[PDB]
């Protein structure tokens, strides 16, 4: 019924966002299928660019994060604007505001909320508040591979893993990976575990097939909370 | 310089808060010494009571945290109302709102911000946002437990009296911004200055 | 038909509930608005504050926030049926009520009780009936606590209430729930009936409204 | 220290509001004498006109009060705009927002807050919240006069009286009286055609 | 279909109650016919009154415009209060707030937004933001005439004209024309007394002047 | 007294860090000399990038301008965060909010307000709302020339000018606000620019 979609910041760094016209139909799709969708956008290059500039002039860490949040919010406005008619036209700046906005029965798009965390924590918090039992993380890769792609030749996709692995990475005993990196946040892990939120890592080029994803008729990796 | 005072929720579980009268005077002088002060209040028994009532009927975790957050905001208002004239009359509900409130040059009293963390995390976020190098945690004990005069966040990461800053986000923030955490008894708010100097009893957690 | 439900503060002082009736009322074509009292949490914070010399306006504000804590509790237990926002003024309530969902609210302004808030909200939502849920079955001929073998009063008027304010009549648990000038002024000018009943009977709100269950109704005159 | 000034709505029904120019001077002078000022404006004929119109089309009582309130706020914006630099540029819509605005140490101008009361109640609520011990009411009259003088046609102003005397010789609605009484706020009644320095008026003591 | 209705400030001065009744009456009409309506109210005499009152004591221009804007909001609440249950009970104070309010799927009523423009521009901004292809301007006259009919004889209503044509010879200001032109919004000028016949107006079955964007 | 500083979008593109540094330093200089400063930031390349991106998927014109506005606010937050303690920590999203934020007696940093206009209009509205008699426009050019130096003026007037959009011209004219055009690189000498002792073109209201 309720689902949260986390769009990696990378999505906003490519030549275009035509994928949004797709997501737009994907959302209409999911919609007609009796599925409500919440969306969280990352900061991408715009955030890294402003954070770096602010760091070179002495800005404190708290404020660097705020600039990353405002960048992620600019991406949320872009998405919200492409979803006219389907979305509640307001970007909540905190989880409490999200709860109010979600209260309107339409799609809600959000950026970051608070310093000291990434948008993955946001997507987790929002999935919990909206009683979403499934969080879909859309990044620029098909899913989680048994071994780091770019490093090791021809690797296969892991059909599923547990949250315990995401933290085995945060330690340093398991190499990060594009697709696992999008979820390396303790609060995110704590939230998906305490609320037992299933996480699906997939490629944002497959949004047109997100329903197949939710069914299993399509490539991706499932992170099961434990 | 700026300092943040985190008041344990236990402080509000007593049949008396006359202690706030001393805090009042503390801040005046503290200000006269050039100190700015931010205050963060805990939830205490009111928070625990509502979380339990809500939990018994099946309320979700997110909303349980929100109830604890509101309970702590009630304590924030009590403290703010007792500081009238010394404080900006508004309880911010997020770190961003805190930054705007702190901009008025007055004392700012806050409760919790977001589910999945404690007010200790709030205190650390605010200390960081206000450029405070010291976060004081006033509790119903003299320090961490004989009393340990000094310890590190690394000891905390090994996760009584220590229960306060036992929150991952709080730890991450104090470590990245290197904020010293002074744990002391709120009954001794009259000597925070001596405490801050290191001449009175307390436990100080060093950021590592 | 719109109706307002004022939940007495005592409701929150026990150890545990209204989600039930709201679904029913809803299905009978009723929109519901809810107001929560402050209860023991309010009295505790007001006493604490008073002891250290906090001014009256602020003591009321503490009472209001305590009432809001109870509002959030109720709202959180009503997820999906309720608009997720607690209005802090009658004006905010008007906007909130506009979404077509259940609205839960606490106090608005110093110098009044949530009974006043319940009256204002009933007027603004065009509710012709305000139900006051308390820990007693209604109003009684004589005070039940002080007098024995007393019968419940099925009907009385707003003039009876102000007689009590004038010190001409005696208070009661049920009556206490509505003793304040503003609430009285509002229900009188907008002719809103006020049903005083036991919250243990919230599941019987339909028959209460029809007049087929025990309660005391205060007529606007 | 703190003072609340309540301006009758009729003040805004005149041909001009030039006295707002002097009011600004009086505020600066009071300020320079260690006095902080808060202002509350009434609705006047603008409020009466919109209410009458709305009432004719069936608008409910709560909303009729809301139109009176927005009218009082328009007058509040006019006064606030004339006081630029001396005032916090925001018109609070509730006692709670007033507390927040009053927090800036500048003059605060406000209209009504909630249906069911007059701006007299508002001015009282605000005087209580601002620790003001004196509420000045600029009305259409010079003060309180005796309705039944022993001699026929003899009109004598009452320079002094109590909140009870008032409660008997009856602008100051219930909430207002309760608020001034519980917080022992002194009320100075004068006409909206004169100057604030301390002169003819009617002072009401809370008892 | 989304449509915006701009109500002249004069509407609130004379023939008061009947004007409000026909407007409510017509809003319910538009709703019955499958239209989503947005409403923008002018400041009228209340606005000119406060602006004059303020200009006489030296209030700056930005603030005079602000008083005019508050005057229009008072008219907005009046209309909004007469449309209870049909409208989102909130008056937005900026285009961004309007977009949010419009999201509730109900009728939205607004006054001005920012100093230096008229409600005409607001009505244009709102028509554009709500994806309205038609902006109705309900004034006290029947339509657009070559010359003011109150001075010149033998002058007839112009059924059709362009923004260029309008630009040469209250109705639409500089930003309004710019907005309706970049978003190709059709503007219908008509008499608010004929609001009770708005459906027949849209079907070109009744008297009005239609301005096409160019 | 009161002055508004309009900062061109280009400022946030090339020679980034040094521009931000000189700015916060000039703001601190202005504050030491009894000047109340208001800052208006343009959207720059961030703005153009998003508007282009949105336009390509068919986002309407009103929303394109809003993206341009949010981008200018991003630049505003950046400047604001570099001026902590000197600035009121809030970016107003409308003229009315600006008036409220200006009441705080601190430096205010703002981006755009409403669609259909440029930040030049915002700078003008803000100068008017804040009783600012002078509006400084900081761009990557020393000022105004008799002929632009790419195909071939110390003082001039508004009608002499007929850079500035319609609303801007209208507001500056009706409130008689002097506009000083200069090179943001020379922000290190704003005090002199204000006295008239440095390269700059001053536009006079008529
Ligand atoms: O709740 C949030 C969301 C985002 N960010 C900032 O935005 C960056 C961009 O977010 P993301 O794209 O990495 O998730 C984060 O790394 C961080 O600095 C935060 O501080 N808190
Ligand atoms: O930023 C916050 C502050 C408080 N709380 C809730 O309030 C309780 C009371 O806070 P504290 O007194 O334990 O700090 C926490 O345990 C928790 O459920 C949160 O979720 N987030
Ligand atoms: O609009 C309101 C609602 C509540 N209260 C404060 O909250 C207490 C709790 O309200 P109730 O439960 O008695 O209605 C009141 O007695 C009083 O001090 C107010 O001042 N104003
Ligand atoms: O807190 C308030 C202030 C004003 N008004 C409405 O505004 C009118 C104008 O206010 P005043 O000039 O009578 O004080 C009142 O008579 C009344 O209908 C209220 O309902 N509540
Ligand atoms: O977005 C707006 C709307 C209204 N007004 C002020 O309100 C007056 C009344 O509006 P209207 O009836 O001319 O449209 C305008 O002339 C003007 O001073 C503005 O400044 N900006
Ligand atoms: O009040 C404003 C401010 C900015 N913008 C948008 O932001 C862009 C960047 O602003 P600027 O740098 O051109 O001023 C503008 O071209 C435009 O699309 C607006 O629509 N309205
Ligand atoms: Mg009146």
């Amino acid at each position: 019924m309720n689902i949260i979609l986390k769009i990696s910041g990378k999505f906003f760094d490519e030549d275009n966002v035509d994928n949004l016209i797709v997501l737009r139909q994907s959302i209409k799709e999911l919609a007609d299928n009796g599925f409500r969708v919440g969306i969280v956008t990352g900061g991408g290059s715009t955030a890294r660019r402003y954070i770096k500039l602010a760091r070179e002039i002495g800005i404190g860490e708290a404020y660097l994060d705020l600039l990353g949040i405002w960048a992620s919010r600019l991406n949320a406005y872009l998405v919200m604007f492409s979803l006219q008619d389907l979305a509640y036209m307001h970007v909540p700046q905190s989880l409490e505001e999200f709860i109010q906005d979600w209260s309107h029965g339409k799609v809600v798009v959000t950026g970051g909320f608070q310093p000291g965390q990434s948008t993955a924590a946001v997507a987790a918090l929002v999935a919990e508040a909206s009683s979403s039992k499934t969080l879909v993380v859309a990044t620029n890769v098909d899913g989680v591979y048994e071994k780091d792609p770019r490093i090791y030749a021809d690797v296969k996709l892991i059909p599923h893993l547990t949250t315990q692995d995401l933290r085995k990475i945060l330690e340093g005993s398991q190499s990060v990976q594009a697709g696992t990196y999008e979820l390396l946040d303790p609060l995110a892990i704590k939230i998906v575990e305490r609320s037992k939120i299933r996480v699906i890592v997939m490629n944002y080029r497959k949004l047109n097939r997100i329903i197949d994803i939710l069914k299993g008729e399509e490539v991706s990796s499932i992170i099961e909370p434990v």
